[PDB]
């Protein structure tokens, strides 16, 4: 075996060798890094794993954190890709290391993966998150970790010691602390740790940039199709107390006061089986919406000092290099979750009537006048009725609101405040794809290429896609290594320039070589980031004034019934 | 002379022969068609000209209606083009006929010209409104007429018999009635009368379509860079009483009541010299604005049954053919009248700060939130600071708001309700032009080509422009004759298709042959015509609610000063 035996601070580990077409890899999977967050420890921040006698079995992925299983489309190929492979447990706090073969002699750059899934789902075990190709190809160390999701990770009762919220992000931190201690045992270099995440994963990465307690734990960030300042990534304190109290209520838990609240609430909440908690998860979502999740990070003053957008503007970002991007059709897949017209089984050619309706679903909690504004902008007024154009439109609406425009605002604010930033649009549809053509390149389908999954011989990927992934892994590795993706020096391949606030350049990642484009959905984002709030603000002080007018006409009307 | 002697219902006339490069023309200019609207008759609708002993001298243009003379740029070539050539009088109600040589044997189509100039200026005598080329080339009869402008034509005290408003439009009507009676005396055919106007002229034409008393007086309409439903073309009853009462006040005229009001007001108003009235004309304009005029037609219930936009939607338009259009850079010239940054003497390269400011001037009387919306839409968010782009932007703002979007709404509403409509964009800059390049093809510079003025040898026009005008006159004549501009049949020249509500096709009139384009500033107009009102409506019921909140905090604050 040569070296599948490794000793980290807690104890000894036994790993497994993994085959790749290029060579081999040493993987150590399921390394416990926190005390199992069960019983009294549910909802509580992670305590570090006590050290162990014996040799820990690190030959296999540990069980997936307890979560909802998305089963809209039973037995569908492209839907079980993201579904939990290992069994479900609350005892799920484990991490995974892929290091080259043989273990490198000098300390080498580390990549740490944080998965997405709305903070309601996800696992480091998923076959698309296998680090063996990326490690074999770029000869760097890759670490991924499980973190608590759903209520188990994000249920907050802001200001209580028994459920303070954000523990899911604490899990992520604890693993990074583990990384500083134990990553050298694998040839890793705790002075060159680059965070990369996608979706909520990307939103997490962003929150670690914003929380000072984490800043000493990494040196670079990559945000894929997500941002800590997106509308679905954070919830207020008031709002999360409501959601957790509703969940408590559904599940049968009295609040009140003599000792607790809220200690007696959370105490009762821990007696509940995990499934009972997950059964009632989606009830607590306020509105009609798509791309919204019940339990997400809270702005509590603790982990996040202020709201992500606030911290973003204020922050100094010198000495940071961050790589940001999005897929071509971010919004597309979500519309099958209740936008009238959409299914994965027809070309979702919506009628204008269906367009207008879904605008209210894709953009939740907005006054009438606001959705008028979304329509105005996202309508081709030369083809208002055209069904294909209306389909792409509601898909850009959902994409721009949730992903492309939060990311674009961030990347501007960073770049202009000290960070060297590089932006990309990943616009290549996988040939192995199993979803309808109208979805295009949907949310999360760049991931399988970054991890060089095309190289897997069992998988039916094309030759130029294999090459594509290798180009992509190199881009990413050159980042983690140097904080610049475009090679050490300049080959014959076109150069990827930093995204800045003015020129706003970015690159297009598809089979064709790097094309530089100026403008990241610039015109759309002006609406979302600059104009819309000045509007919503007014409709807010107008829905307060139409409310005072019905109260003042109710008493007026009664003075008439007397007459 | 063969036939420069003609007898119309009122009496005999003596005309003059006019030379053109093609041949000759018989013109009869300054034919009195109403009793001079002076003394007791000021502000009163026109009475028809009593018949006369003798031979009336119709060899020369009669004096121009009393008006303000625009003298921003003293001694400027392109500014005195529109200035009054004949002397000024209130005795100005005269009309002009150009008929072919020799007088035609069969009754031939008639074109009636109504000049523009904001209802504050204009004259049928202006050298650019000479009918000799158009009549010689297309062998049709052309009639133009003076009509009262400014207070003398549009000062209203809605509902009084002594100043009922709209008399300027009554002047235009009276001439058309004259046309039914006397146009056959010249070879004209009172069953084929086509109205054509530009600017306020076009807005007038539009109002005759909307007033049933006029409908029996013409058969086709051409609207050039103007529409009866534009924001500057009509004023409310309340608003025009205010303007006329302010004017009365400035000029020293007591209102009140014992006999009149408002008879004693208007009585006093008639004692005033005409200049005293014109001195005080622009004081009565409410806001800060550009492209707004003091005295314009009033929606009184009389001439206009309801507001032009209202009448437009409701109306039946079958059996009507109307030809509509605009120049390339409608908005451009107006910005030198107070938009900060603009002069005809520099390239008006405004700063973004100047852009934001002029939006409030080009679009008057709009809430803060509304101008935010104008900015959002008219800003290239990839080049927000670019001065040339901001210059063109505020020019499209003024153009789209005042001209292109009112016209586009009209042409859609007509087409879709029975009229056969043809739309054009006149995008050719005159080579004789004397205004700065940044103005492009400005408001009113198609006129000189429609009247075939390039053919004038004294004028320094180019060969292909001469040809251009001839192509244009033919387009216009084929309309007046047949109600279809694109020839009787189909040559080798590309065919001009009717503008419709859906496809919205139009043509581009410049030196190059007809190019058909789909979409008449479609995306801009959605903002102006569909969205903006839903907004202004809300900011209206929000500025009423922020007003009730300061009244309710004034009494609240005093209950604190007591405490
Ligand atoms: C595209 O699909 C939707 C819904 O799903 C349809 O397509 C298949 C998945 C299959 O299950 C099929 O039987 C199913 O109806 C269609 O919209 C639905 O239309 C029905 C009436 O047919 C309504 O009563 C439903 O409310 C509505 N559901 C949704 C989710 O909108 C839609 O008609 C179809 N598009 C077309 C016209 O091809
Ligand atoms: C373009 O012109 C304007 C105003 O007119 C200027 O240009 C000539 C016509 C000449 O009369 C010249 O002397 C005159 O100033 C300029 O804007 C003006 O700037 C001055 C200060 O220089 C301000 O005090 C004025 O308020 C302001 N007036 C207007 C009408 O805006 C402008 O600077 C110029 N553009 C450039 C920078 O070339
Ligand atoms: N369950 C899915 C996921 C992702 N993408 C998906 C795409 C499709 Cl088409 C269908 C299903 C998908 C990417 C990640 C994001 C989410 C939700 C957004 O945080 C869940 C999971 C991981
Ligand atoms: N005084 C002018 C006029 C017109 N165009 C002008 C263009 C320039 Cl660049 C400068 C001056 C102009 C066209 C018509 C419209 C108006 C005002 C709009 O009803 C007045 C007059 C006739
Ligand atoms: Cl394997
Ligand atoms: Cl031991
Ligand atoms: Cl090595
Ligand atoms: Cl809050
Ligand atoms: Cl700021
Ligand atoms: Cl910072
Ligand atoms: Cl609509
Ligand atoms: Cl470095
Ligand atoms: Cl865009
Ligand atoms: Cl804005
Ligand atoms: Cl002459
Ligand atoms: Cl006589
Ligand atoms: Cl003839
Ligand atoms: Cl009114
Ligand atoms: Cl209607
Ligand atoms: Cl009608
Ligand atoms: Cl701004
Ligand atoms: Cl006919
Ligand atoms: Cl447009
Ligand atoms: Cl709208």
């Amino acid at each position: 075996d040569a070296e599948l035996l490794v000793t980290v601070r807690g104890g000894r580990l036994r790993g497994i060798r993994l085959k790749t077409p290029g060579g081999p890899v040493s993987a150590f999977l399921g390394i416990p890094f926190a005390e199992p967050p069960m019983g009294p420890r549910r909802f509580l921040p992670p305590e570090p794993k006590q050290p162990w006698s014996g040799v820990v079995d690190a030959t296999t992925f540990q069980s997936v954190c307890y979560q909802y299983v998305d089963t809209l489309y039973p037995g569908f190929e492209g839907t079980e890709m993201w579904n939990p492979n290992r069994e479900l447990s609350e005892d799920c706090l484990y991490l995974n290391v892929w290091t080259p073969y043989p273990r490198p002699t000098s300390p080498t750059p580390v990549l740490v993966w944080i998965y997405g899934g709305g903070f309601y789902s996800g696992a480091s075990s998923l076959d698309v998150y296998d680090g063996r190709f990326l490690v074999q190809a770029e000869r760097t160390v890759l670490v991924s970790m499980n973190y608590r999701v759903g209520a188990f990770g994000f249920l907050a009762l802001p200001g209580s010691r028994e459920a303070p919220g954000n523990v899911g992000l604490l899990d992520q931190r604890l693993a990074l602390q583990w990384v500083q201690e134990n990553v050298a045992a694998f040839g890793g270099d705790p002075t060159s740790v680059t965070l990369f995440g996608e979706s909520a994963g990307a939103a997490s990465v962003g929150m670690h940039l914003l929380s000072p307690p984490s800043r000493g734990l990494f040196h670079r960030a990559v945000l894929q199709s997500g941002a800590p300042n997106g509308p679905w990534a954070t919830v207020g304190m008031g709002e999360a107390r409501r959601r957790a109290t509703q969940l408590a209520h559904l599940v049968g838990c009295p609040p009140g006061g003599t000792g607790g609240n809220d200690t007696e609430l959370v105490a009762c909440l821990r007696t509940r089986p995990a499934q009972v908690l997950v059964n009632h998860e989606w009830h607590v979502l306020p509105q009609e919406s798509v791309f919204r999740f019940s339990f997400v990070p809270v702005v509590d003053g603790d982990f996040l000092s202020d709201t992500p957008e606030a911290l973003i503007n204020a922050g100094d970002f010198h000495g940071l290099q961050v790589l940001v991007g999005v897929v071509k059709d971010e919004g597309s897949y979500f519309l099958v979750y209740g936008a009238p017209g959409f299914s994965k089984d027809n070309e979702s050619l919506i009628s204008r009537a269906e367009f207008l309706a879904g605008v209210r679903v894709g953009v939740p909690q907005v006054s009438d006048l606001a959705a008028e504004a979304v329509v105005l902008h996202y309508t081709d007024w030369l083809h208002p009725e055209d069904p294909a154009r209306l389909r792409e439109a509601l898909s850009d609406v959902v994409g721009d609101h949730n992903v492309v425009c939060p990311v674009a605002q961030l990347a501007g604010r960073l770049a202009a405040q000290g960070a060297r930033v590089y932006a990309y649009v990943f616009e290549h549809r996988a040939s192995t794809l199993s979803w309808p053509l109208w979805m295009g390149v949907p949310h999360g389908y760049e991931i399988e290429f970054i991890f060089g999954i095309p190289l897997d011989p069992s998988r039916n990927y094309t030759a130029e896609e294999k090459i594509f992934a290798q180009r992509l892994m190199r881009y990413w590795a050159n980042f983690a290594r140097t904080g610049d993706p475009n090679e050490p020096r300049d080959p014959k391949a076109p150069q990827w320039p930093p995204y800045t606030a003015g020129a706003q350049q970015y690159v297009s990642l598809d089979l064709r070589p790097l094309e530089v484009r100026r403008g990241l959905r610039a015109q759309a984002c002006a609406f979302w980031n600059r104009f819309l709030p000045k509007l919503l603000s007014a409709t807010d002080t107008l829905d307060e004034a139409e409310r005072q007018w019905k109260a003042e006409f109710h008493r007026w009307s009664s003075y008439m019934v007397h007459w």
